[PDB]
């Protein structure tokens, strides 16, 4: 059976929120965020890993990423794989814009084997991952201005679509006042949200499209 909360902060696995800027980089810091849980579930360490080195070293046809332009989690991953490793967000820091790539292994923090996708629109799969592996990457619609309305209480707007636009981070999940939600670490900073969360519906027929692109790496 599954637990009925999971918080993977409270096991701290989860790193500070960060804040993307005007740079299209809601994918690299899914990304990170994943493997940082990965990292700490394997090492015991919580590190922040680098965003932008995914930014600047991703930025090409092979991997269909276009840095601050936009990219994809599994292509973030398959990056980490190609390249043999990820430095930390302390020895290769956010710019918020593209950069010549100046990755060094001898910095490397992280590494990345392979990356697992869940069934599209399959929430129990969602909830059993993020139970028994760790954080989970998904893409969701974040494109109506209620996203940016909400303070607190499950996010459940009817004008959400499946059509999904920004990569985030799923940290745990519950039910607030008997509503199922999600619970989704943003790179917006902390005045985003709750403290930088937002819980959004879960069980709602793939609300949101929230369990329509999940992945997770493994280390
Ligand atoms: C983030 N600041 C911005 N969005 C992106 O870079 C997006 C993330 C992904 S997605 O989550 O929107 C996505 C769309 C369509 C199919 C699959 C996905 C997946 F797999 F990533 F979830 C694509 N670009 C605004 C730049």
């Amino acid at each position: 059976t599954l637990p009925d909360t999971v918080d993977w902060r409270e096991k701290g696995c989860v790193t500070e929120v960060k804040y993307q800027g005007s740079c299209g980089a809601c994918w690299a810091f899914s990304a990170v965020g994943a493997l940082e849980g990965q990292l700490k579930l394997k090492t015991g360490k919580l590190i922040s890993l680098s965003a932008q080195n995914l930014v600047d070293c991703s930025n090409e046809e092979k991997y269909g990423n276009k840095g601050c332009g936009g990219g994809y989690m599994t292509e973030a991953f398959q990056y980490i794989i190609d390249n043999g490793g990820i430095e930390a967000d302390a020895s290769y820091p956010y710019k918020a814009m593209d950069e010549k790539c100046h990755y060094n292994s001898k910095n490397r923090a992280a590494t990345c084997s392979r990356y697992i996708q869940l069934p599209f629109g399959d929430e129990d799969a969602l909830k059993e991952a993020v139970a028994t592996k760790g954080p989970v990457s998904v893409g969701i619609d974040a494109s109506h201005s209620s996203f940016f309305f909400y303070k607190s209480g499950v996010y459940d707007d009817p004008s959400c679509t499946g059509n999904v636009n920004h990569g985030v981070l799923v940290v745990g999940y519950g039910t607030l006042d008997g509503k199922d939600y999600w619970l989704v670490k943003n790179s917006w900073g902390l005045n985003f949200g709750d403290q930088g969360y937002i819980r959004m519906a879960r069980n709602n027929k793939n609300h949101c499209g929230i369990a329509s692109y999940c992945s997770y790496p493994e280390i």
